[PDB]
């Protein structure tokens, strides 16, 4: 085995952020009959910061190592929005809008 | 098996931040008739600041290390989302509006 | 066996902080009919914030080391949201409006 | 075995920030009869800020290493989103509209 | 075995950032009758900024190293939108409009 | 005298508003050797909204009559503001500033 | 005296709004020395908004009326700002900044 | 005297605004040594919507009217800013700068 | 005296608006040893929008009136802004500036 | 006296805007030593829009009317910006920039 000798003197580290905001957001979704929303989402994201950092020291002398790493995401997911009919609807999500109408007249 | 030495001497370090904020937000979602959501998310992300900072310190002289890290994620989900008929709606999420109708009328 | 020697002298360190906020929040979702939430979120994330810090210190000397870290998410979720039919509905969620109407007549 | 030295005086690092913001932003997205959305999004990304920063230190002097990483992703999923049928809809998403009229007469 | 020495002495870094916003974002999409979204981005990028910093340090002297670095990924989605019929229909997502009539009469 | 007759029949009125805010507003002002504000603003300004609304209602047959409407201001303020000397003065109020420094060496 | 008749009848008045914001704002103002700031404004603006709506009504028959309506505005403020001698001073309002130096040496 | 008959049927008046949004602002200004700031503005300005609006009505049957409408201003305001003098200033109110250097060396 | 008649019957008014923004802004405006700002503005300015609106209604059979609008501006303002001397400056306002140095030696 | 008839039916008005923005605005004004700014603008400008809208209605008659209207605007302002002697100056308002010097040696 050998020597792994790490030496620090007189350092001045500061101001390190890792910021993350409103991802993956839905907003301002009217419907005027239906909203159907499904929402998997899958998240394996990183947002790091490093600042003066060292990773893993492995001292490990021999012969023979495996070292393995291994992610695997499989999706076989079965999704189904279904809506029959719509019909006689007045949606008005605008602002300040006047006088709107929607007439449906059947004579059987 | 050898020697790992760390000395650190005069370390000032400070302001290592964080944040995560309003990830994954629905908001402001009006649904006239129906709102329907499934809100299934799978979260394995990593916000990480790092200052100053060593990792795993591992001192394993030898022959015939496994090292396996392994993440697995199988999806198959069935997800339905049925509504059968909509009609006769008036669905007014805007402000400041007036004078909206909506009219039906059947004569067998 | 040998020796993992850490010295740390004179260190000051400050100001480390992790903040999480409002995650996965879903919020002003009115419905005039019906609201349907299935609300299944899986949660592994990480934050973290780390400031002058070591990991884990394993003096392990020896052959034939066997380290498996695993992680296995499997989904098989059956979700159904079902609703018949809607008719007269009159939805309002804005602010301020006036003279809104939904009429429905039969006549058999 | 070898030797791995690291000497670090006289550092004075600061200000490293990684910052994501509004990422898979959905807004803004109305529907007169319906709003069927279905949201899969799949995160692997990265958002690093790395200053004076040394990376992972292995010290395995030694023959036959294997060292494996791999990350693999299959998608198989179905997705159906449908609707029979919409007739007599008015939709205003707009500002400051007036006299929008939708008619339907069906004599038989 | 042999020697890696790094010596870093009077080192001043700073000023180090990675930013990301509103990638893949959906704004602003109306429709009269229906909005129909499939959302499934796969994101795998990567936003760095390295300033006076090192990879990793493998010191392994030894013959019949194998180092495998592989991503795969596969493909077989299915994904179906229909829509059956659409008539009489007024979609007035603009500003400022006024007399705007949509108007069906059948008589059989 | 005369008649003056006002008939109001069948009216709607709704959404009025007068809205101020922030006026005059002083803000992220720092001094590094001083601050001096003198504040002395005069407001007689008007935020109105009116809707169907009459004015004053004066019957007055006659002649003679004498109506003055008089606003004077007159302004004689003296302000003074002085600061004998300043010197050896370091400020500052930006972030993520380092290594600043102002030095007065005087030998007499 | 004769008549003033004012009929109304089926009104339907809305959405009147007068706003001011943020007038006569004073921001980001550093000063490394010193900060002097005489804030004397006058105002007599006005901002207005009129729907359906009428004035003052006067039914004055008569011979010799004066109406005056008069506004004076004199000003004779007196402002001094002053300030004797500065020197060695280091201002940094900006962001990010390193190694800055103001140096005097006077030697008598 | 004589008639002043105003009738109104069937009014729809809408979406009246009058809005001022930050008039007369100073921002960002920055001094190495110093700021004198005199703000003495004078405001009679108008921001008027006027909708479906009569006037003042004045019903005055007579001989010799008299109606004025004044308005007088007079400025004879002093102002004086007066600064000795200055040296040996640093002023970097910009970002990201680096080794910015004033040197003063008096040798009498 | 005769007859004014106004007669207004079916009347669809809608979207009037006045709008002012930022008017005599000062912005961005840095000095490396002193700012000197007389602000002294005079503002008379009218932003109007008139829609179907009458103004003022003046019934008034006689002989001899007199109507007199009168508006009066006279200035005489003493400004001085004096600076005696300015020696020994470094301003840099820009960004991303590196090197910058004012050096001034003396020898009596 | 005689008639003033108005008569307005089905009248349909819309979409009426005056709108002013960033008049008289000074921005980016560096200057290495010092910045004078005296800022007295007089505003009486109009920005109208007259959409269906009648003037004012007098009914006056009669002999001998006298109408006047009346601007005066006399200016005998006196403005003296004075600074004696500047020397010793580096002014980089720009970007990107390096090595910049200014160098002053006396030798009496």
């Amino acid at each position: 085995g050998g020597k792994v000798q790490i030496i620090n003197k007189k350092l001045d580290l500061s101001n390190v952020q890792s910021k993350c905001g409103s991802k993956d957001n839905i907003k301002h979704v009217p419907g005027g009959g239906s909203v159907q929303i499904v929402y998997k989402p899958v998240d394996l994201s990183k947002v790091t910061s490093k600042c003066g950092s060292l990773g893993n020291i492995h001292h490990k002398p021999g012969g023979g190592q495996v070292e393995v790493k291994s992610e695997k995401l499989d999706f076989k997911d079965r999704v189904q929005s279904k809506i029959g009919s719509l019909d006689n609807i007045t949606h008005v999500p605008g602002g300040g809008n006047k006088k709107i109408e929607t007439h449906k007249l059947t004579f059987r």
